[PDB]
């Protein structure tokens, strides 16, 4: 099963920078969402969940086909809450109807990371919407109540290795869990992309508690939380070494996350040899906008 990137007809860097800018300006304007977190975190989670359905064995799922727009995927319990992200992106799509759905969802995540002061994430266009019958079944995204061996095995399906897994999970610096969506509860409100997930893992005094949904999670006296899968990154000695590396080197973390996130967003896509190079979008700040 081959998915060949096909550039939206006649479009170039400038076109996609306009789309980036519209998302970024909306991110800035819609500041009240989720107790003043704004939409950045949910857009990162959306880009992950539309990509994380991928299966390397048969090239099903993945970001290419934009299949989250179909009911089966939109209504995956693992995607609860992501409708907010979809609704945020709706006016962007109305304005730029030429961008594919996979391109828009993935670009939303790139734009969110960058606008939250994260690393630059090179991004490629050319995802093409595919029909409803190409929508992957529910159940391909990961459970949060498991251990390091689960995480490791899970991510092999997405062709990610230990360093790529630990880097990607640093996105849990962002936003929060919501009991109604996932059965986990959080009290953070962070919308700045940093390596603090790792620092918090290493520095807090974690206690294994049950939340109001009767699920276990790790909580600190200072009010932080970790999912069991987050905490597994310090229980496993291979993950732990990498957590320490990123806690001690912000730039290395940024560079590794950028690589891994781009790869996650591009899994399953064949880029023809004469495709455009990846685009690196300027932030609103860099443009003086
Ligand atoms: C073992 C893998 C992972 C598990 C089990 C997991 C689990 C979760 C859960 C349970 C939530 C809360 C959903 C809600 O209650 O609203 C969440 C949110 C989030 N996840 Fe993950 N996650 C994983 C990996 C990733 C990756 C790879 C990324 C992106 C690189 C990511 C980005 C996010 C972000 C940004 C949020 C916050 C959304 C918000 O504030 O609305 N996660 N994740
Ligand atoms: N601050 C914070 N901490 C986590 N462990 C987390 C996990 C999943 C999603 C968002 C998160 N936000």
């Amino acid at each position: 099963l081959v998915h060949v990137a096909s550039v939206e007809k006649g479009r170039s860097y400038e076109d996609f920078q306009k789309v980036y800018n519209a998302i970024a300006l909306k991110l800035r304007e819609d500041d009240e969402y989720d107790n003043y977190i704004g939409y950045g975190p949910v857009l990162v989670r959306l880009a992950w969940h539309i990509s994380g359905t991928w299966d390397k064995h048969d090239n099903t799922g993945g970001s290419y086909g934009g299949t989250y727009r179909f009911k089966k995927e939109f209504n995956d319990p693992s995607n609860a809450g992501l409708q907010n992200g979809f609704k945020f992106l709706e006016p962007i799509h109305k304005e730029f109807p030429w961008i594919s759905s996979g391109d828009l969802f993935s670009l939303g995540g790139v734009t969110a990371v960058q606008e939250m002061q994260g690393p630059k994430i090179p991004w490629r266009c050319g995802r093409v919407d595919t029909p409803e019958d190409t929508t992957p079944d529910n159940g391909r995204l990961p459970d949060a109540d498991k251990d390091a061996g689960y995480v490791r095995t899970f991510f092999q399906r997405l062709n990610m290795n230990d360093r790529e897994v630990v880097a990607l999970m640093g996105a849990h610096a962002l936003g929060k869990t919501h009991l109604k969506n996932s059965g986990y509860e959080g009290g953070g409100a962070n919308n700045v992309f940093t390596n603090e997930f790792y620092l918090n893992l290493l520095n807090e005094d974690w206690k294994l508690e049950k939340n109001d949904a009767n699920n276990e999670q790790w909580d600190s006296k200072s009010g932080y939380m970790m999912l069991p899968t987050d905490y597994s990154l310090i229980q496993d000695p291979k993950y732990l070494s990498i957590v320490k590396e990123y806690a001690n080197d912000q730039d290395k973390f940024f560079k590794d996350f950028s690589k891994a996130f781009e790869k996650l967003l591009e899994n399953g896509i064949t880029f023809p040899k004469d495709a455009p190079s990846p685009f690196i979008f300027k932030t609103l700040e860099e443009q003086g906008l």
